Formats: structure tokens, C-alpha cells, sequence
């Protein structure tokens, strides 16, 4: 049995960053990687996506062209050209991350890990046993897709992986699902030009965000051509002659139920949730504790109720996001190396940007999360909403909304909410404020940079 | 003599803001203007200003349509079109900052206002005389032209006014002068289709910028076809049969002078500085103390040597940003009107953007500022240089530069300096962050919004 200081499982965001901070401070440390380094962020995630929502961009502006005096664009896309390069590039930064590996001495061992029966934590890849004091679970999740008992046909459709594998622009899709990933791929194909439609379970998308984020987010959908079906679910999908046929059942309260057939569609996109990464480590082995979900139970310090054995990243199931599982790998590796004990990643305020269109930025409480929190007498709430000064001159219009959510007489600012052009790089610094605690009146303290979009968060009366 | 609580002169950024916090307050306030309510922010500045920017960013991402997958462009920019929408967006903002102030029933007297001999200070427009106990200058700048006697033919040339007057793209202009101004309207004539040079005094654009941007600005210039003649200055100007010619003198240091024409120039516009609008007012009929180059002088209050005379905006000078003016002008009227005795604005830490191309946002002091005040030993600066990931399928490409500038041992940072897509929308949130007194480790504990180019900010070792 080799051993090491540390034995990572999984080099995707949360374990690489963790294993090299981890060799920075001393630690001799091994990864584990069955597929690509890099993991989602890079290969079917993050990375692509960016690409994929620039190209969208790029259609949309494109549209603004004549309004801004110059001749009309006619218009015809080709994906596989843009396909072709978004791969290489995912090609370079497998590359890259390989090689920041070696340069930081950190062994790379190719294949799947599962736990033994040994007493000291030891896994197994590829009949090669190896050990240490410290292993960390970062093997992340996968997208879940629908059983074939309950949705006969489900397995026509592809999930977000299956998209990135696409060569041809499809000319009809249909995306099931209301978070984030659902309102991104619908957003994407819609503006490359797929007759999209997005079926939810309810009336309005990422429901788990501010109110004025749902309402807004689902009217800037149906705006730039997306059709919203909702109170819809899928009951069967069948092949027939030329695409496929999705059998929907919608059921708006108040009314009856009716069945309708959508036909001729190209691509099913189930964007329906995330699964971890967890069935073939053997866990039970160590009777190391999970959710009925599958998902690893650990504590404020990542710590599973097995010692020595830590997880990070999505497969704890929360706050799926790239930066949360580097940001809590990193962390870790500080607390066992750097003998930190108060080293741990704060859940608290972490910033999210959904690539919509347009973009939506998002830190802290929404509305109701404050109310429940300090109660309706103590939060009040300052909100904006224009037409950015891009738009003055085109016939094509998108909205900004801003809510700013304030607690207690000081009027602390725990939440952020807005989407509107240049949100996605507007965020990070508002971000930095709310972390240090900033009240409304440090905001308002602060001289706004005009003409820009973002001054109108530190405007707000 | 008609009295009113408080007497405005010049209806632009700082007079308006004042006058309308003013009126909130219970003050009886009146404006005079000479010309169009606004004024340099709506008329001939930032919004004229920055349509034409939108419509420069839209050229440039017209050349990377084929790099996305999509037929090229053609190319046939129409100034005329953009013009007339960009001169009616203006109109429509004049109706509503006319209509803001009826709403909040503030008087406006319009016309030319002079102080008078009259012993408590009052002001006379068009014959009729008014008085208030708190009189406010506000009377802004105007562009600086070179004289006759020292440049013969530079009234040939013209000025930013002039710029927004412009019917027709030019086919060759230059442009001469080194700040902010110069570098927007050279970046904007460039992007749109001139074929354009600046003309500099020394070697690099934004001198007193820190100078990782200077560098950089000057680079993305050259990088973007704009030829920056360094070491030059316009000796003559003459009209020719077609267009204008321009003898400039470039004298590089360690090399002889030598005498250059420039032919066929369409346009030449100087963008050599501002001069205060303050020889019309009869200042001298009260003794209200000016420097050499005829700005009023003010204290940490805006208050002049004259008792109930302020003065804030461009007419003082310093800071010559219109949410500065806006800034000052309100703290002035809660100072005022609140009876607020330490309102006043804190002329640190005041945000900047340059709309080139990239565009530049800078906020707190540059690397020498710092080393100057707490001493190279206790400075730390932390940098990066990248290319953004919009550029990694396109064959053109910018860079995307970011430096943060600490002081003493917690770090605590005094000053952000960045040039890249996106720089635009970046600085408002870190501009809070860095006005609240944020240590570099305030930066790092805040988690990372993936992909984005501000998550380098937050991410720098
Ligand atoms: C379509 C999509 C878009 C997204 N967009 C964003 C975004 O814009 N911003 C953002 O912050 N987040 C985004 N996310 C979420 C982000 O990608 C994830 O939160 C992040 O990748 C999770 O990192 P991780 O280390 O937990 O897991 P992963 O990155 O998935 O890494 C797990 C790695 O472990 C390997 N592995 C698994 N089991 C084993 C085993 N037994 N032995 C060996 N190797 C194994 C896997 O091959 C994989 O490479 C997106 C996700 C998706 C799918
Ligand atoms: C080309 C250009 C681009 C700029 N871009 C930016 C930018 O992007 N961001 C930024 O923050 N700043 C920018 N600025 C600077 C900004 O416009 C000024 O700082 C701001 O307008 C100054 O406001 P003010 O109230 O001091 O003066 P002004 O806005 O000039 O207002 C003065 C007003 O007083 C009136 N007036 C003068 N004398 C009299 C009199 N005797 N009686 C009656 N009325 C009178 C004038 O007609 C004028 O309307 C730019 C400036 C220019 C020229
Ligand atoms: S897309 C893969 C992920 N990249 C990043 O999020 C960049 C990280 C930042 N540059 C940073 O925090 O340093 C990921 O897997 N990153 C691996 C890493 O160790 O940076
Ligand atoms: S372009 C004219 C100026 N407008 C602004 O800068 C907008 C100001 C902000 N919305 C704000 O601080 O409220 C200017 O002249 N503004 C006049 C005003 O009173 O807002």
C-alpha cells in the first residue's frame, strides 16, 4: 500500500485546487481521476457553456446592427464551426491543468476509486492499493434524467452532457426544467435560432431566487422568443418518422387537465436536477453517512462522520457551484497542512451569476428568506428598473432590475438581486461590500461612475 | 429684488442635483441657465458620448462575427443615422430634467446671470435682479483651444463640442492631446472607420494614470490602428485645396527635432483641457477669490472667501466628473438645508471609467501615489495579465490587465487599476469595498463568481 499525506478522489474543481494547496504547504499528494482533469467546469460545464453563451451574445447584437447604422447581418449560424473551436480550446485546458499538476509534484493516478474493507481508510484503483490520513471524496455529480417506469420514451431525450456533444443546431427543442441550467440552454438555442420551448412545473423559472428574479427572468424568456409551457410536465416521448413526439399533460389550477402532442422535435433536454457522484465508492464499506439522495454528510469543516475522510464540491449537495468547491478545498487543505482549526468555507453571502439573457446576478437574502429572518417590520427593500441607455436606439429592448434588501435600522445589506446587461461583471465587487458587512449608507457614501448601469445600486432612494 | 432661500447659477450636474435636494428640504430655489438644462453631462458629454462608444463596441464585435460562426458583415458605417438618434435621445432627456424641475417646483430664470456691486451678494439676469442668502456657482468649463498668436490656423481645428456636431465620418482626422477625452474620441474615429493618429506630447497616453495603464492604454491604441505620434505638437495649420495640412515638430529626446506635414486631414480636434466658466460672471465685483487659470477656490465645505458663495463642479477644478459634481451639490444642500455642519464630500477614493477600448476603470492611488505616502517598504502590489475568454476563439484579441496597490502590513487596499472587456461595469462594487476600507483579505475571502473576468480581483497571489 503506497502511502501519502493526502489522497484526493476526483480532479475536477474542489480536488484539484485542494490537492494543490495542499502540496504548496508540504503535503505529499496523490489524485485520483477516472476521466478528465478539469472535471464538469471544464469539460461539460462552466467553460463551454461561457463559450456557447458568448456565441448567443454575438446573435443577439447582431440583431441591433441596422439601429446602430451599419447594414443588416442576413444571419446564417454555423454551429459545427463554433463547436469545433470551443473543443480545442477544452483541449488546451486539459493541457494546462495536467500540466499544474506535475509542477506542483502531485501524482496523478488514472482510473476509478473505491474503498476497501481495510480498517485505515484505503481505496483500491485498478487492483493498486493506496492510503493516507487524510483522503477527500470530490468526485461531483452527474445530470439526472427520468426513469423509463415513470416516463415511457425518456431515454430519447439527452441532458446537458449530451449537449455539449451536439454537431448540428437542432430545429426544435423542448427543455424540461426551471433552474438555471434549463433557462441557460434555452436561452442559448433559442437565440442561435432552435424553435425553443421550456416546459416547467409551475408558472415562472428558478423559483428558489428573489420574486422579482422569477417574474422578470421568465418574462425576458417569453420576450426573446422562448415559449414558456407551464403547469406542464412530460407524460410519454416516442420516435416517430422524423424527430420525436413529447406527450404533455398541463395543468393550470382552476382548470381541467389537457394532453397535448408536441411533434417533430429535434432534441429533448432534460434539465431536471444533478445526481452525486457516489454509488461505486464503496462507502458502505467504511459506513461513511449519506442523504437518501446519495449525497456525502459532512460537517462545517467538510469533515464526513468518518475521521480522516472529508468531501467538498457537489457531491455534498450544496451550493453546486465551481468557486464553492475550490474555495472549500482550499480551505481544508489550510486546516490539515497549515494546522488552521477555524479554517472552513462560510456558506453564507456567495455570489451566483446565471447566464440568461440577460445576465442575472445574485448575493444573499431574497426578500422572504430576510423576512422569515428579521421579520417584515425590520426589512425593507429599494428596487429600480430601466431600460439600459444600449437600448435608447434600438427597436429591440431588454429591462435591468435591481432590488436591494436591507435588515435592522442600520439597514444592512443582506441580499443583492438584478438582471440586466452587464450584470455578470457588475457582481463580484457589490459581492466584497455585502461580505464586510456594508449598511445602504455605505453604498450611498460611495460616488457612482456615470454613465454605466451600475450606479444605480449606489442611487437607490 | 426677488429673494428665494437658495439662487443656483448653471443648470448642469452639480446646479441641478443641489438645487433639487434643496427644494426636498423646504428651500425656495431657483436655477438660471443660459442654455439647454443638463448641461456638458446630456448636451455635448457623457450621453452623446457614450452612444457613440456603444456604437464603436458595436464595429469592433462586427469584426469577430465570422470567428462566432456567422457570415461576415459587410461593413458601410452611416454616421447620419446614428447621429440624428443620438441628438433625439438628447432631446428627450432635456424635456425630463425640465419636467424634474417643475415637479419639485424649482423657478427657472433662463439666461446669462453676472453679480452685481450690491452689497449682499445678488446677481442680475436680463435686467431683472434676484438674491438669496446662499448663492451657488455651478457654471462648469468649457473646451481649450490653442491661440492664433502661439498656433496660427488652430481655429481651423475643433473641439469635443464640435466633435457633436459632426455630420459626416471623417476620413482622416487627428487628434491631439493625451487624456481621457483624446483617448475616447481617437478610440471611437478609429473604431468607426477614420483613419486616425493622436498626437501626444511625450511617449504615453493618461500620464497621471498608474502606469501599468498608460503602458497598456498606449499598446491597446496602437494594437486597435490608431497611430500615436509621440513626442509631437502642432507648429502650423493651413487650409489646402482638400482638407487641412498639419506641420508638427516631433522631438524624441537623444535625437535631433524634425518638421512633419500631416496632408489631407479632415479634422483636426484639440483635446488639450478645459477651461472654467467664470469671465462673465463679474466675480471681481465681490472680490471672489480664482487661481491663474480663472477657477473659483473653494474649502472642504464648497464654500468660497465669500460669505453665502459656493461653488462645486467643474468651475472649481478638481475632480471634473459629473457624479462629483452631483456628489458635492447635494452634501451641500444637506450641509445648507439639514443644517448638517460636517456634509461635505471626501474627495478620496473617487472612481473613474475611460471609455476606450478597452475600457479603463481606476479607483484610490496609483503604485507611486502609494510609495509616496507610506514608502516603497511598506507597498505591496499584486497584477495580472490575461487575455479574456471572449478571445479564445477569435484571431483578434485584447488583453485584460488588473492591478491592486496595498498598504502596510494588514494590506489594507488604496488603489485598483484595470483595463479590460467588461473594466465598464467591474469598478462600482469594488469602488464601495475599497471606499469602506477593504484589506486584500476582505478580497480574498469572498467567493469567486466562475466564469468572469472580475474574479481575478478576488484571486490574486
Ligand atoms: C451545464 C453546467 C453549467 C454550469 N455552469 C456553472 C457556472 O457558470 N458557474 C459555476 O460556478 N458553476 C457552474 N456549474 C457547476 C460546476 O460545474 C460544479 O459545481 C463543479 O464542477 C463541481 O466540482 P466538483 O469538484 O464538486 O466536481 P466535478 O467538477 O464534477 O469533478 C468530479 C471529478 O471526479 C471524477 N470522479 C468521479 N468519481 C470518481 C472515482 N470514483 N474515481 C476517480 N475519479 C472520479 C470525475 O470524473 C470528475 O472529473 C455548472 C454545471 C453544469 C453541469
Ligand atoms: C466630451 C466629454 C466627456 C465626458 N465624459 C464623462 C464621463 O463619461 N463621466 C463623467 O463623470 N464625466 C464626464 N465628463 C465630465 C462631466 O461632463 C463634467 O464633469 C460635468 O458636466 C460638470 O458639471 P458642472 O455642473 O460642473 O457643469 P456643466 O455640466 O457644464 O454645467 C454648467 C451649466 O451652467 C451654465 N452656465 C454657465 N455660465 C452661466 C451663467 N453665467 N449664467 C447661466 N448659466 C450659465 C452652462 O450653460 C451649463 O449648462 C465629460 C466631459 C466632456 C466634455
Ligand atoms: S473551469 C475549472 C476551474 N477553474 C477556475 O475556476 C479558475 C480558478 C481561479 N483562477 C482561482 O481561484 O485560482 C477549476 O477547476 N480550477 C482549478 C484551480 O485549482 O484553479
Ligand atoms: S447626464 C446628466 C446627469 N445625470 C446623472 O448623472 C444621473 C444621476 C443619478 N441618477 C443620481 O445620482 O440620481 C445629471 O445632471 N444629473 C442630474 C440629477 O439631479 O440627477
Amino acid at each position: 500500500v503506497a502511502s501519502y499525506d493526502y489522497l484526493v478522489i476526483g480532479g475536477g474543481s474542489g480536488g484539484l485546487a485542494s490537492a494543490r494547496r495542499a502540496a504548496e504547504l508540504g503535503a505529499r499528494a496523490a489524485v485520483v481521476e477516472s476521466h478528465k482533469l478539469g472535471g464538469t467546469c471544464v469539460n461539460v460545464g462552466c467553460v463551454p457553456k461561457k463559450v456557447m453563451w458568448n456565441t448567443a451574445v454575438h446573435s443577439e447584437f447582431m440583431h441591433d446592427h441596422a439601429d446602430y447604422g451599419f447594414p443588416s447581418c442576413e444571419g446564417k449560424f454555423n454551429w459545427r464551426v463554433i463547436k469545433e473551436k470551443r473543443d480545442a480550446y477544452v483541449s488546451r485546458l486539459n493541457a494546462i491543468y495536467q500540466n499544474n499538476l506535475t509542477k506542483s509534484h502531485i501524482e496523478i493516478i488514472r482510473g476509478h476509486a473505491a474503498f476497501t474493507s481495510d480498517p485505515k481508510p484505503t481505496i483500491e484503483v485498478s487492483g493498486k492499493k493506496y492510503t493516507a490520513p487524510h483522503i477527500l471524496i470530490a468526485t461531483g455529480g452527474m445530470p439526472s434524467t427520468p426513469h423509463e417506469s415513470q416516463i415511457p420514451g425518456a431515454s430519447l431525450g439527452i441532458t446537458s452532457d449530451g449537449f455539449f456533444q451536439l454537431e448540428e443546431l437542432p430545429g426544435r427543442s423542448v427543455i424540461v426544467g426551471a433552474g438555471y441550467i434549463a433557462v441557460e440552454m434555452a436561452g442559448i438555442l433559442s437565440a442561435l435560432g432552435s424553435k425553443t420551448s421550456l416546459m416547467i412545473r409551475h408558472d415562472k423559472v428558478l423559483r428558489s431566487f428573489d420574486s422579482m428574479i422569477s417574474t422578470n427572468c421568465t418574462e425576458e424568456l417569453e420576450n426573446a422568443g422562448v415559449e414558456v409551457l407551464k403547469f406542464s410536465q412530460v407524460k410519454e416521448v416516442k420516435k416517430t418518422l422524423s424527430g420525436l413526439e413529447v406527450s404533455m399533460v398541463t395543468a393550470v389550477p382552476g382548470r381541467l387537465p389537457v394532453m397535448t402532442m408536441i411533434p417533430d422535435v429535434d432534441c429533448l433536454l432534460w434539465a431536471i436536477g444533478r445526481v452525486p457522484n457516489t454509488k461505486d465508492l464503496s462507502l458502505n464499506k467504511l459506513g461513511i453517512q449519506t442523504d437518501d439522495k446519495g449525497h456525502i454528510i459532512v460537517d462545517e469543516f467538510q469533515n464526513t462522520n468518518v475521521k480522516g475522510i472529508y468531501a467538498v464540491g457537489d457531491v455534498c449537495g450544496k451550493a453546486l457551484l465551481t468557486p464553492v468547491a475550490i474555495a472549500a478545498g482550499r480551505k481544508l487543505a489550510h486546516r490539515l497542512f497549515e494546522y488552521k482549526e477555524d479554517s472552513k468555507l462560510d456558506y453564507n453571502n456567495i455570489p451566483t451569476v446565471v447566464f440568461s439573457h440577460p445576465p442575472i446576478g445574485t448575493v444573499g437574502l431574497t426578500e422572504d428568506e430576510a423576512i422569515h429572518k428579521y421579520g417584515i417590520e425590520n426589512v425593507k427593500t429599494y428596487s429600480t428598473s430601466f431600460t439600459p441607455m444600449y437600448h435608447a436606439v434600438t427597436k429591440r429592448k431588454t429591462k435591468c432590475v435591481m432590488k436591494m434588501v436591507c435588515a435592522n435600522k442600520e439597514e444592512k445589506v443582506v441580499g443583492i438581486h438584478m438582471q440586466g446587461l452587464g450584470c455578470d461583471e457588475m457582481l463580484q465587487g457589490f459581492a466584497v461590500a455585502v461580505k464586510m458587512g456594508a449598511t445602504k449608507a455605505d453604498f450611498d457614501n460611495t460616488v457612482a461612475i456615470h454613465p454605466t448601469s451600475s450606479e444605480e445600486l449606489v442611487t437607490l432612494r
